[PDB]
Formats: structure tokens, sequence, C-alpha cells
């Protein structure tokens, strides 16, 4: 059967607020069954046409023949890991395929960003790897790059229970930190990048940072708006940082992740 | 004799305000002479550029090394003062190199940048003046962080005469201006100078301004990337593929704008201290 | 209908002989029709099961239900632009899809390289963009990178009508030129890279070089084993180099090409 | 006083034969004294390292500047001679810097590399000694081409005592060895030091060799990238993530191999000439 797989994404990377996004090896995967009188989705969030994926697909191609689907998703909802981004992207993939739109990837990002308000999760979800973006009156501009080899450790706690202006000088400083972070990543200088990443001028964070940084992690920052914390580290520290973070006795899932090099895929299994 | 050479720089590259800057092939050259009763600099730069201890170079030098023995010096400088090409910042860097050499401070490049940025209040002329090439920087009360990258490009400078004479930003505006500089930096590193040039032309954060659209039209219609004010102005820089440099100079010279049209390259080397006959 | 698109590739890039390959915006595209008693392919090279695509697919999945297909290919055969590579890759795509193998891309390259003897065309054809490869007793090792933005001009003449050892010192020099070429490309230093590219130590070339280099092209080298010549240039020179090369009155197609960022794709149109 | 400092280098990185090399945090330091009747270098380096005009540094200097006035000099050097860490090449570079400074030749970095490579017969110690960091080079009868990149890494050096004491290749073998260095270079630039380290360990083109497998087993089983001969040997270098440096040193010291186990870093700066008190 036709399958659609879309990865988690972390947006912001600290000072890259609303600009940088990175795709991760955690996935929303769909499995398309036969045609039918109505939309349904077998899963473990609406099971019918009201589901984001379907509303999105129907927005692109209103006349899609309904289908039954099966959905598996190891991206936790409302946790800053691009669940919602991944669902919207899947919906774009659904329609592109069933109605044979043959959309360019540049097109799928434009559509996704417009739906979402912001391009920072959806561009990497479509394109894979690391995407540096901007929305300037009307259009998206983005550049894709290959993130340096490193390990990621996702400290994923439970879902959350719940400025107008900025002084010129502080705005400037915030932009230049993002600037240096980006230049540093592009030099494979993960030490300096990590140090910029933790200076986000725009809970448990200080703890996870103290622990990870003291063993040689590059950085620990909020993924998107949170509450998951992402640790960037040398590979040889991945297992040991996981173990060390698990000791904190906080109620959380501690995962080993990589950068997902490929974006949304449609394939048969 | 002992010589100190420091390059011109163009700062505030696109929305890289107080962040991005680029060293250029114009130079402040000092030739250090004999010890003496007091400081003198021989030069013919004109304007109100002093020849004594009040010259920026010397005050900067004495600020790092108060107890220095004075010298006579000879100065060549084809970086026009107050023209947006980092004349002021080259002089500060030159004073740092003077003190560092004559008082044997053995400062690292890192310390020299830190020191020059503290003096100037921003890092984006001084870091490329010390480090060469293209520097992305941040001065964050306390310290300086910077990355040096290779800029891909020739530059055509409209250099006019010296000029005769925002408190707060909406959050969203600041976020957006940041994202444009981010994209500019990322694009440069794909060698996508077309996209970079497009980002570089947005401001978001003088005499040649009313001719900017016209300079753009002409330059970009032949394949130039962008035309921008250099730093705070008033010089305008046109960024262009290297193969286009000569023909772009000639072409822009036909506009008969009141400015010298000069061809500059990216200068890869920062400030140097060396012996030459 | 399900479509498969696979790009042209240039291998060698001079001193990167048997190691570097780059995907280009010229394509072999397949269009899969309904099932049938036998394989057939409508095209403008075998029309039946003997076709490379089909022999390859059947090698992966011997039990594929036969199909009718339509094939469009603007890659010229036997011209050093990876026609044959592209057909083999298409065949891999065919089987992966029809028999639902869900092969990883790493797998498709391994399979393709094994069929071909060498990984230098097939890896970029699968992976897209620029691939630096090696075959070391048993396995492939390759790294993908993003080739610097530039324009390509393919001087494509007609099909061709038709050492054991190397002194230590010359071998070393050849490797170090490739080394410097690669380091240069990775610094976005296309001037130095082009100058290394033209020093390949392992007809019409000298002419095309004199013409292209004298206007500011980075380089002109044989694509694969030839006879097409590829010119690498600043973008603003693309149109004018095309026009200038067309004046040579040689019997050739002069094309404007880009680096294809994406590898083989399977999609509906 | 006038000082010249030049770093150690490890060349022949993987199959980057006569091509790839890397500057390291060990130094040859010269302190230049008064003009004199003849050359003398004060030092306690041992071996047959001369103190007069026959010392490599001085012969190199006189070869660029025959008419130089002699000086007395003081030499500190913690790069062990003939140990595969570019002792010889640091001395040649130091002589170039001496002549360039005392005869005011004002040679560019490019010319200094060209000159040092011509003297040594290969560029892969001397280019990183001049340029710093990691240099990929080619010496192609006539000229030199090189690219400087940032190496990602700490190094653990097994430095033993000085050692007590192919004409042609099958085409296919040469092509393959080239492809391995190509991959090594490409992998380094993805920050994939695991893959790089794997390529770096293949030869294709002394005293510590029989312990190499053992050093590998131990180092790589804790997360090191690779263990290789440095240049022609005899020192062995272990390449490892920086966070592992200290614990790797300690760990490798338990093998009780007859060699000093030293911790080195990548040195970013090439040869420097500077004043210090």
């Amino acid at each position: 059967s036709l399958r659609i797989r879309v990865p988690a994404t972390t947006a912001n990377l600290g000072p890259g607020f609303d600009s940088c996004g990175l795709a991760l090896t955690l996935y929303l995967t769909l499995d398309i069954g036969a045609e039918a009188d109505s939309w349904y989705i077998e899963h473990n969030i609406p099971h019918d046409e009201t589901n984001v994926i379907i509303e999105t697909a129907l927005n692109l191609a209103p006349n899609l023949t309904p289908h039954h689907l099966v959905m598996t998703c190891d991206i936790p909802p409302a946790r800053g890991l691009g669940s919602s981004s991944a669902a919207v992207v899947a919906g774009i993939e659904l329609a592109n395929t069933l109605a044979e739109l043959n959309l360019s990837k540049e097109e799928k990002v434009r559509i996704a960003a417009e739906i979402e308000g912001h391009p920072d999760n959806v561009a990497p979800a479509v394109l894979g790897n690391w995407v540096v973006g901007a929305k300037l009156d009307g259009e998206d501009f983005y550049v894709r790059h290959l993130f340096p080899d490193c390990a990621l450790i996702a400290f994923i706690p439970k879902a959350e229970l719940l400025p107008d202006t900025l002084p010129f000088k502080e705005a400037v400083q915030a932009s230049s930190i993002a600037n240096v972070m980006i230049a540093a990543i592009l030099r494979n200088d993960m030490t300096l990048a990590g140090e910029m990443m933790e200076r986000d001028l725009w809970p448990h964070l200080a703890q996870i940072r103290d622990v990870a940084k003291n063993q040689g992690a590059y950085a620990a920052c909020l993924s998107g708006a949170g509450p998951t914390v992402l640790v960037f580290a040398p590979r040889n520290l991945a297992n040991k940082l996981q173990t060390s973070l698990q000791t904190l006795e906080i109620d959380a899932d501690v995962l080993l992740l990589d950068v997902e090099g490929s974006g949304a895929e449609v394939f048969r299994e």
C-alpha cells in the first residue's frame, strides 16, 4: 500500500526564532487503504474528515475520493516537535498524490507555510535536514543546508497544562546572535553554535543544561515553544547523556535522535 | 622599515546591522620611523586629520600603552575619511597594532578585535579589519563572538565627497529583520549571491540615495547581485560577479554621478605588521 | 499515473575520475500503464523485457507482474551524461515500487553500483546533487554535498564512432589535484576548483576551453568518458557562453543545465 | 624582543599523501638577539642539532637572504626532531620567517609556502606550518595549490624515541587510493569524523607499529575516530572527540608502551613573527 512518512521538526534553535528549523528522525506515517463513501483513520485527534490531514488535503483538492487510512505517529502532540506541522505536510502529500497535482517541493512549502502562518517547521518537514527561512511581505525565502553530524537527545516531558516592541539595541543583539549561530553551524563549529543557541534573547532547562554541558554537550535549548528540551552533542556522548538525563527522576521520555536528511516521502510497503 | 597595513571594510551588510562586514582592497599604511621627543605623523590626507598625539591612531596606541616612547611616522591612506568604508575603524586597528608592536604586548587577533570593538562600540568594521575577508559578529555586552567565512565577488564603489552635514521596534519587525540576515548568510554559503544580494538590499533596522534605484536598475540588469549603502554611507557599493567587474565599472561611469567609481576586491588578509624596504 | 524520473549525471569532474558525480537537470522519465501479459515500452533501445530498465527490475524482483510503460528521455545515449546509469536507476525504482520493496536510498545506491561496476554516476542519480565516492574491497563509501550555485553549459556533439600501471609520483599528483578540487568546491571556490578540474592527470576540448575560459567560465571538462564537454560558469555568463559556443559551427547541441538537487523520484501526474 | 613561533604539523593524513596536513600545538620558538660576527643559536635540544650557520634555520635563511648580517638567537622547541611531527619543516619555515623579517622581503604567505615546499619537496607539513589548521595541498611541478579548511578534535600523540636506524602502482590502485582521500576530505566537511577516521586508517600508497591494532582497539572502543602514524612516523596519533581527550590520555597511558603520551590540539594559527618581553 501507498505510505506517507513525514518527520518531526524542531523550530527556533534558540535565537533562530521563526527562522531555523531542523528535521528529526521521529515520524508521522500514513497508510492509504481503499476508496470509500467517507474518510476514516484508524489510529492511537479526529478519526474522520475533521482531522488536520484530511481538512488540509480537501483544501488543496476539494473533490478527492474519500479513503480509509491507518496512521502511526511517534511524534508527541503539543510538545514543540512539529506534530501539527507534520500532519499538515502529510495532508499536502495526500492530495498531491491522490489528485495527482505533481506539486514541486517549493510549492508544497509555500502551501504549508501559508496554512501554518510560519515556514520554520514545515520547510524542513518537506525538504529535510536544516532550513534557514524568512517571510517577507508575500513570499518565503529559505535556504537548505546539511546540518553537521552530531547526536540529539530529546528530553520530552508531559504536555503543558496551560511582547509588543523591543528596544532597538536588544533587537540588534538578538539578530546578531542568530547570525553568529548560523555562521558557526556552517563552519562545522558546533561549540560556538551551541554557545549562541543557549543565548536566546527573543522549566528544567537550567538543570538539563548543567548536566549536559558539564559532560561536553554542545547545547541544550527549547524545541519550538516547548516543553521538550533538545540536547546537541558529540556522538560518543549520546548513550551516556541519555542515561544521565534519565536519572533526573523527572517524568519524561529521553530519546536518541538524529537529523532527518530527507523530508516527507511517499512510498510503497 | 617597520610597516603596518590595515584594510578598508564595509559594515552593516544587509540587515546584518552591527554584525556583518567585509574587508576591501583599500589601505591605511603606516611606516614607523625613529624614536623622538613627541609624536608626528607625516601625511597629505587633508581634512581635519591631525599630525600629532591627537590623531586617532596615536590616542588609540597611547590608550593601550601609555608609557610608549614617541615616534615619527609616515601614513599612506587611500580609504577616504568618513565615507562608509571603515576609515575610522582602520585607524583604530592601526593604533592597536602600533602599541602591540612597540610595547610588545603580543595580543592575539581575538584580543585585538575585542579591543577595537570596545573602542568603536560595534564589531563589524573592526573584526574584518583584523581578520580579513567576511566576518559575522556579535558584540554582547561583555564579549565578542565572530565567525570568519570566505566571501565568494568584485565591488564597484561610488565614492562621493564627505557628507556636508530609532529607539524601539515592534517585536515582529525585529524577528523578521533577523530572519533576512539569517537567509543572506545561509545563501552566501550556498554561493547563491543572487538570493544573497536580494536580502542584502532590504534595510529593516545621504547624498547618493536618490540615484540608488537607477544604479540598481543598471547594475542588476547586467547581472550584478545588489547595490547598497556601505555602512552608514555615503558610498554605495555594487556587488557583482568578478567577470563583470571591468565592464560594470565602465558602464556605471556613464551615469555621470558626482562620485569616483572605483573597483575593489574582497581583501582576504586582515591587518599586517611587516618589514619592507 | 505513477511516474519515475531520474536525472542525467556527469562523472569524474576531471581528476575526480571514478569518485565524483553530479546530477544534472536532464531527465529520463517513465510513465507506468496497466498490468499485462508482457512488458512493453512506448518510446523514441529495446521495447520489451530486454530493455535495461526491465532486466534490472526483474533482477531485483523476478516475479513482477508485467506492465506497459511510456518513456521520455532527453539524456542523449552514449554521450557521457549517464543515460545508462539513469536507466538502471529507473529499473531499481520500478521494482522497489511495484513489488513494494521499501528499499532505503543507501540500498538503491549499493544495488545500482554493483550492477554498474562503479558508483560515480548512480549515487548522484539516486541521491541528487554532488556525491564523492569510493569502492573499497566490498563496500561503497560516499558523501553527498551541495554543489555551489553555478550555471552549466553542455556542449553535446554526436555519439562516438568507435594504462596498466602509473609511476608513483604521477599517481600521487593526480590524487592531490582531485583532493584540492574537492576542498576548493567545498569552500565555494569555483575558480580554484575549475583550475584543478582542467588538470586531469589520470577533441574540441581545447577550443571550448579557450572560448569559455577567456570570458570567465570556471572550467570546461569532459563529462564522464565523453564526448560531451561541460562548462561550469557564473550564472550571468550562461546565455552568452551558450551563444558563443554555438558559433563554433561544430555539429552539436548546446544546452543550459543546472545541478539537479534531488535524485530519482516516483510521483503521480 | 623579536620572536618567531612555528607550529608542529602532521602530514600524509590518511591517503592524503604529500597533500593533507594539520598544524598542532607544539612549537619551535626563536628569540632573535643582537647583530654579531657570526651566527649562534643557543639551545638545549640535544642530538646533532648544530648551533651555527649549518643549522637548518640559518642555512634556509641565508639561502633566501645571502647578504644578511648574522645574529645570536635563542631557540625553544618542544617538537621532537625526526619524530613525524614536522620538526624539520618547522625549522625551514622558521628560517624563511627569519630572512623575510631581517632582510625585509615582505613575502606573502603564498610565497612562503611555495618556498618551503620547494625546499622540502612536498607541501603537507609546510603549508599548515605557515597557514595554520588543516591544509589540502598539491605540488605540481612548478606550482602549489592549497585550500585551508577548519579541522573539527583533540589528538593523543604517542611520541617514542627517534628511530634507531615504491616505484610504480597499478592504475586501479592509484584511482582507488585517490577516492579514499577524496571521501576523507568530503566527510570531514560534513563533520563525519567517524567516517573520516575510517578512511584515514587505510594506507594504500617503524617502532610503534606492532601496537597499532591495540591502540586502535582501546581508543576506538571509547569513541576515538582513528589511530594513525603521523607522517612517516614514528609517532602515532589518535584522533578523538574533544570531550574524550583527558580520559583517553589517561586510558592510553595504561598500556605502558615505551613513549610519552601527549595531548595536542589543532593549532589554528600558522607561523607568527611578533614582539614580546
